[PDB]
This record gives structure tokens, sequence and C-alpha cells, in this order.
């Protein structure tokens, strides 16, 4: 009878609708959902972590058992340290999927714990990708459909200055 608690990695740069969805339905099978973002400090990302936080927890804060937090190092750490039953990555069709078994294997070989559980989508997020929808962005597009309003103005509040 013991409490779920599943931590959802990534670098949520920005957030997107299919993230969004994904976190509902996870909301709905999980006690807890830890909304992860990896800092990036190798990687370089557009968003600043507190942006990216602040725009998660816009489109998700309703959700009363969602948490958000960033976290750098190791993700088998940070399962750890969270007392995470497993770690939950999405399923999309455009997705690597070989390389979910190498990050679910190889994470499992540094933590025989760890435990990976994917989601899949509706069908309508299957297609868009965060690179994709930056560089519409950049481009002067419209980013409307795929992400939540938060974010779309986040896009014009970046434009207005340059970082
Ligand atoms: C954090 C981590 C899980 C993220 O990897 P990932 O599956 O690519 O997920 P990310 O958050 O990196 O997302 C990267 C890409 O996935 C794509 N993506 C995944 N789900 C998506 C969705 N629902 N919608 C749109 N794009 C999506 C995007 O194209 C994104 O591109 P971006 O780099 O512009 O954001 C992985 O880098 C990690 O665990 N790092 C921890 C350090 C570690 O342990 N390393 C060794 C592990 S063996």
């Amino acid at each position: 009878m013991s409490k779920t608690r599943v931590i959802y990695p990534g670098t949520f740069d920005p957030i997107t609708n299919g993230h969004v969805d994904l976190v509902t339905r996870a909301s709905r099978m999980f006690d807890e959902v830890v909304v992860a973002i990896a800092i990036g400090h190798h990687k370089n990302p557009l968003f600043s972590l507190e942006e990216r936080v602040a725009l998660a927890q816009s489109s998700l804060g309703h959700l009363s058992n969602v948490e958000f937090v960033g976290f750098d190092g190791l993700l088998v750490n940070f399962f750890k340290e969270q007392k995470a039953t497993a770690v939950l990555r999405g399923l999309r069709a455009v997705s690597d999927f070989e390389y979910e078994f190498q990050l679910a294997n190889m994470n499992r070989q540094l933590d025989p714990h760890f435990e990976a559980v994917f989601l899949t989508p509706s069908e309508q997020y299957s297609f868009i990708s965060s690179t994709l929808i930056r560089e519409i962005a950049r481009l002067k597009g419209d980013v409307t459909k795929f992400v939540p309003q938060a974010v779309v103005e986040a896009f014009e509040r970046k434009h207005q200055q340059g970082w």
C-alpha cells in the first residue's frame, strides 16, 4: 500500500503541450510526479532554469501532486535522493527508441533499483519537436499551437531583449 513517486526529467526548453499531456496522464496514475528540469551547464539551454520552472509551474500548477525542481549531476543520484519509484519517459513515433533502451539499461547498471516507465501522449502531440518550436519562434512564427500561452509570451519577451 506504498506511495508512488515518479521523476520526469528533461530540459523542458521550453515545455510543450505534449509535455503537459504527459504530466497530466502521469499525475492521474502516480501518487506524486516530479517535473525535473536538468540545468544543462554543459548543454546551453535557451531558457534559464528559472524561466523553465516558471513556465512549467504555469502550465501544471493546478495539478496538486506535481512538483517542480531543477537538478544536475546524475539522474541515477537524483533518483536515489528523491526516493523515487521510477523515472518517466515519453514515447512518440518520433522517439529514438534504442536510445531509450540505452538510457534505461545503463542507468540500471549504475543502480539496479532504477526503473523506467514510459507513457505515450495523445496522437496530436506525436510530431512536435522543441527544436523545431524554438526555430519557429526564432524566425518570428506562431507557436500558439505547440506550447502554452505563457510560453508564447516568453518567446516575445525573449525577442524583446537578448537573453
Ligand atoms: C535529462 C535526460 C533524461 C534528457 O534526455 P532527452 O530524452 O533528450 O530528454 P531531454 O530533456 O534531453 O530532451 C531533449 C530532446 O528531446 C526531445 N523531446 C522529448 N520529448 C519531447 C516532447 N514531448 N515534445 C517535444 N520534444 C521532446 C526534444 O527534441 C528535445 O530537444 P531539446 O534538446 O531542444 O530540448 C538525459 O539527458 C539525462 O538523463 N541526463 C542526466 C545525466 C545522466 O545521467 N547522463 C547519463 C545517463 S546514462
